[PDB]
């Protein structure tokens, strides 16, 4: 089985895992819609009750399983509650990332697509009104995916997004077949200093930004002054467990997986503390510091939040590069946010599909390079469906990517720090780290978070059947290979 080759390795491999889209995309959409710094202040609360507990739990399930070479929740389940319906809900495990992927990789594509044509500076051109910019780069996205023009929720993507769709795919394979410490890990060690220079660069130009509409300083406030009048808000906290679950990658299985390849005596607590402070300083200080404080400089804290919340696509590639191209060297400054969003993309990307590849290996003792290129496959031809079919994301990312997510963390909680025991899962977790967890969050795993994400549970066109139809299939299709493997 193998194993990674540094400690630093494993850091920033686990890094590349939580550090992606979210942290640029989703978090300033989802921090400007729900009242800059009164989301904030849940934010942390939820990293601090449901984010390191879950990150903990996943990278012990992980190295548990691992140690007796099974890397996916179809068989961590079983080895923690010995029962044929704990196979079923590990199903899960392999369910999420794989439908999660089917679209994440698309996006992954759109950024690398748009990087390209940034550097070579095939833009739109606007005349000296915001529509009179926004509209150019608007339309520039429209035509890169192919928008309907109709009543048809068709999609029609362009030929260049199609073939950068498959360059994407290309690399994911390149970098998934040289295996786990010559792919991942080596990968990792040159991608994510990239993405921290890029991600401070930006910060930097981004502060540097002023119009007669504000400074992104006013952005920066906006998004960091508390308001404790809407701690009272349920949704408030909702959006911020759920940013916490999109951001630390939990309930993906992807956690699980990578710490499958952690040794059997390797440190797990403070390596997975760094890690998950890493994101935590990438998303909540460089991620937040460019869209929303660029948008506040140029239109205002309300017209920010109201381009906010036109959606997370429209922010990062219309109205951002639509500022930028209103400065001097706009159009690289996009073309290196665009390489910021495609790095970030592609070190998650190969973490989300690294799951089906571990259960390739592991259950059905398929070699490296079948397993690679077998769910490339599989990805690469259920994404047609997310490129041709409109709303088929938003389908995906509400079944698999929210609702799968949240219920497969309180599910592996529950199976291992109630189901498997607490004493025994409080010793696996604290077993061979540098450091020891702190006692107060054992109450914190077995009372505090699963109550905190029950409650928050509890207050919580046609076409769609056509997505939804096909990855019930795509589950139903994993629970018989978890079939065959018992039979194996
Ligand atoms: C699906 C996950 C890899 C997403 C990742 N946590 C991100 O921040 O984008
Ligand atoms: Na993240
Ligand atoms: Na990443």
């Amino acid at each position: 089985r193998e194993h990674w080759a540094t400690r630093l390795g494993l850091i920033l491999a686990m890094a590349g895992n939580a550090v992606g889209l979210c942290n640029f995309l989703r978090f300033p959409v989802q921090a400007a819609e729900n009242g800059g710094g009164a989301f904030m202040i849940p934010y942390i609360i939820a990293f601090l009750l449901v984010g390191i507990p879950l990150m903990w739990i996943e990278w012990a399930m992980g190295r548990y399983g691992g140690a007796q070479g099974h890397g996916t929740t179809p068989a961590i389940f079983y080895l923690l509650w010995r029962n044929r319906f704990a196979k079923i809900l590990g199903v899960f495990g392999l369910w999420i990332p794989l439908v999660v992927a089917i679209y994440y990789v698309y996006i992954e594509s759109w950024t690398l697509g748009f990087a390209i044509k940034f550097l070579v500076g095939l833009v739109p051109e606007p005349p000296p009104d915001p529509d009179s910019i926004l509209r150019p780069f608007k339309e520039f996205l429209y035509s890169y995916i192919g928008v309907p023009k109709g009543d048809e929720p068709i999609l029609k993507p362009s030929l260049f997004a199609y073939i950068v769709f498959l360059i994407t795919m290309f690399i994911n394979v390149s970098i998934l077949i040289r295996g786990i410490s010559k792919g991942i890990e080596r990968f990792a060690k040159i991608a994510m200093p990239t993405l921290f220079i890029l991600a401070v660069f930006l910060v930097i130009r981004v502060f540097l930004l002023e119009t007669p509409n504000g400074t992104a300083a006013d952005g920066l406030n906006f998004l960091w002054t508390p308001d404790f009048e809407k701690l009272k808000d349920p949704g408030v906290w909702i959006a911020a467990v759920g940013q916490i679950f999109f951001t630390l990658s939990l309930g993906f299985g992807a956690i699980i997986t990578y710490a499958s390849y952690v040794r059997k005596d390797q440190d797990i607590v403070l390596s997975g503390l760094t890690a998950a402070t890493l994101n935590e300083k990438a998303e909540v200080i460089l991620g937040g510091s460019i869209s929303i404080p660029a948008a506040v400089a140029f239109f205002g804290v309300a017209n920010a939040v109201a381009i906010a919340k036109a959606g997370a696509f429209n922010l990062g590639f219309i109205t951002l590069p639509a500022i930028f191209s209103q400065t001097a060297g706009g159009t690289f400054l996009g073309f290196l946010w665009f390489f910021l969003l495609f790095f970030a993309g592609l070190t998650s990307s190969i973490a989300i599909m690294q799951p089906m590849i571990a259960f390739l290996e592991d259950e059905l003792k398929l070699s490296r390079k079948h397993a690679v290129l077998w769910t490339a496959a599989i990805v690469f031809f259920s994404a047609h469906l997310v490129m041709f079919l409109n709303k088929s994301l938003d389908e995906m990312d509400f079944w698999a990517g929210t609702i799968g997510v949240v219920f497969f963390g309180l599910t592996e909680l529950i199976i291992f720090f109630w189901i498997f025991g607490a004493d025994k899962a409080w010793e696996e977790i604290n077993r061979g780290g540098i450091i020891k967890v702190p006692r107060i969050y054992y109450y914190v795993m077995r009372y505090i978070t699963p109550a905190f994400l029950a409650v928050l549970l509890v207050v919580w066109h046609w076409t769609v059947w056509i997505t939804r139809f096909y990855i019930i299939g795509l589950f139903l299709f994993l629970t018989f290979l978890v079939f065959l493997a018992e039979r194996r």
